């Protein structure tokens, strides 16, 4: 049965290795991979190679042996580059947390206000500190123990379980783990609120419309282009690519760029808006309405125009006395809801909660920080029990196993390969992973 961990202890290492060379290499050799975040991600994802190449192997060969097989020198090694890889991730982690708070509350949301270089400064930084921290204390003994099982495990070429002292185990793991730790919890978790509160008009009708460079046909079959921009009610390509070549001011040949498409995007919100406020039905009911309602009832008119949606007279008589479940019953009983549902749901939604609920987690830039908070959720999963139970041992110490120790801990090894499979949630990172896996 000792062989059935060896297999298993086997395929964890390759997994870490297989996983995280591919990460690494996907972002060194795809330039649209080549920004801030993922120059973070490539000092994770050396952190957790260097975790399987270097510590996991003879963290298996330990256990497996009931002995250390590599002398001493090796073994203080050993435990100084295991702590620098799981301090160098957490505060990586931290750091992260930190440049998406900076990002996302800046005028130029979901981007870093770090450029490259600063990022490479910022990373050399964190392991050249956290090189100091882990191994300073190990080469210079000031972490050990001094009590008669411990000095005799140092003397001992063969022993090298991690015996320390108290105060060595609260200040390393304070300043290793706790600190980034619950920075990155309070920070990530205020990315999430500025997310979602940040939420406008201009988003919402990204999402549910979606943006195409060229021309397609929507739901009724009338050609458009862009975000949602309707060309011709005509079913002739030539009248819509005469109107797009209006429209821009150009030759376009039926196809144009993401700043183009921004402008009409940008000019039909505004008519929308316009058109609300040029109608007479429409009017009161907008003024009565909180920001976030009023962004479905914009969303709406860009679907149907003002006529269409001042046609919803039952509902729009209920929005304005701010009867939420009973309007939105109303709405519900429409040609709208039947013709597209997906898209209705969420803005009825919108008006009976008041909330940008039905939206969370639907825009590219918001996915993209959901796995960026997945990785640090799981992270914590894995690594806290460990580290409470370690510090639970320093106060009353008679209370933890050994065997219950090796474990937690391994419970952490095995982190070091999640990330490259959360990466997978990633378009980017998949279209990277199977070009380079040749599929
Ligand atoms: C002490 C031993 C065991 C581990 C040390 C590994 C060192 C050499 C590795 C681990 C992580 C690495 C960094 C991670 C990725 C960044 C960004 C990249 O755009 C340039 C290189 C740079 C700046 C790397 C420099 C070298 C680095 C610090
Ligand atoms: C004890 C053993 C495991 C240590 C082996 C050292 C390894 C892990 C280090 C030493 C130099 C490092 C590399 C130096 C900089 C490059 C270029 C960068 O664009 C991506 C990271 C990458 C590819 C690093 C990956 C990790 C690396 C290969
Ligand atoms: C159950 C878990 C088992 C996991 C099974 C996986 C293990 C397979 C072997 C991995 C060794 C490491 C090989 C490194 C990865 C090679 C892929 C790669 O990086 O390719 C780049 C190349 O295409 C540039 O052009
Ligand atoms: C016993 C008291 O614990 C610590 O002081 C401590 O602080 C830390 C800070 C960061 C990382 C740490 O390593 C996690 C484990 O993979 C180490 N692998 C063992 C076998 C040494 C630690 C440790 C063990």
């Amino acid at each position: 049965w000792v062989v059935g961990m060896g297999i298993v202890m086997s395929l964890i290492v390759l997994a870490i290795v297989f996983g995280n060379v591919l990460v690494i290499t996907a972002i060194a050799k795809f330039e649209r991979l080549q920004t801030v975040t993922n120059y973070f991600i490539t000092s994770l994802a050396c952190a957790d190679l260097v975790m399987g190449l270097a510590v996991v192997p003879f963290g298996a060969a330990h256990i497996l042996m009931k002995m250390w097989t590599f002398g001493n020198f090796w073994c203080e090694f050993w435990t100084s580059i295991d702590v620098l890889c799981v301090t160098a991730s957490i505060w990586t982690l931290c750091v992260i947390a930190v440049d998406r708070y900076f990002a996302i509350t800046s005028p130029f949301k979901y981007q870093s206000l770090l450029t490259k270089n600063k990022a490479r400064v910022i990373i050399l930084m964190v392991w050249i500190v956290s090189g100091l921290t882990s191994f300073l204390p190990i080469q210079m003994h000031w972490y050990r123990a001094t009590h008669q099982e411990a000095i005799n495990c140092y003397a001992e070429e063969t022993c090298c379980d991690f015996f320390t002292n108290q105060a060595y185990a609260i200040a390393s793991s304070i300043v290793s783990f706790y600190v980034p730790l619950v920075i990155m919890v309070f920070v990530y978790s205020r990315v999430f609120q500025e997310a979602k509160r940040q939420l406008n008009i201009f988003e919402m009708l990204r999402i549910d419309e979606g943006l195409r460079l060229k021309i397609y046909k929507d739901t009724e079959g009338y050609y458009t282009i862009g975000i949602g921009h309707l060309l011709t009610k005509s079913p002739s390509l030539n009248a819509a690519k005469s109107e797009l070549d209006k429209a821009i001011g150009r030759n376009t040949n039926g196809v144009i760029t993401k700043d183009e498409a921004e402008k009409l995007f940008n000019q039909d919100v505004d008519a929308a808006v316009r058109g609300i406020l040029r109608n007479a039905k429409l009017k009161p009911v907008y003024d009565s309405l909180d920001a976030v309602r009023r962004a479905a009832l914009i969303n709406m008119v860009f679907q149907m125009g003002e006529t269409g949606v001042a046609g919803f007279t039952n509902s729009l008589r209920m929005l304005q006395q701010k009867r939420w479940d009973e309007a939105a019953v109303n709405l519900a009983k429409s040609r709208w809801y039947n013709q597209t549902p997906n898209r209705a749901k969420r803005v009825i939604t919108t008006f009976r909660t008041g909330t940008w609920d039905a939206y969370k987690f639907c825009l590219k830039e918001h996915k993209a920080l959901k796995t960026l908070g997945i990785i640090m959720g799981t992270f914590t999963l894995c690594w806290l029990p460990f580290f409470i139970v370690n510090i639970v041992h320093v106060i009353q110490d008679n209370l933890i196993r050994k065997e219950v120790y090796i474990l937690l801990n391994w419970i952490g090894y095995v982190n070091s390969g999640f990330n490259p499979l959360i990466y997978c949630r990633s378009p980017d990172f998949r279209i990277a992973f199977q070009e380079l896996l040749c599929l």
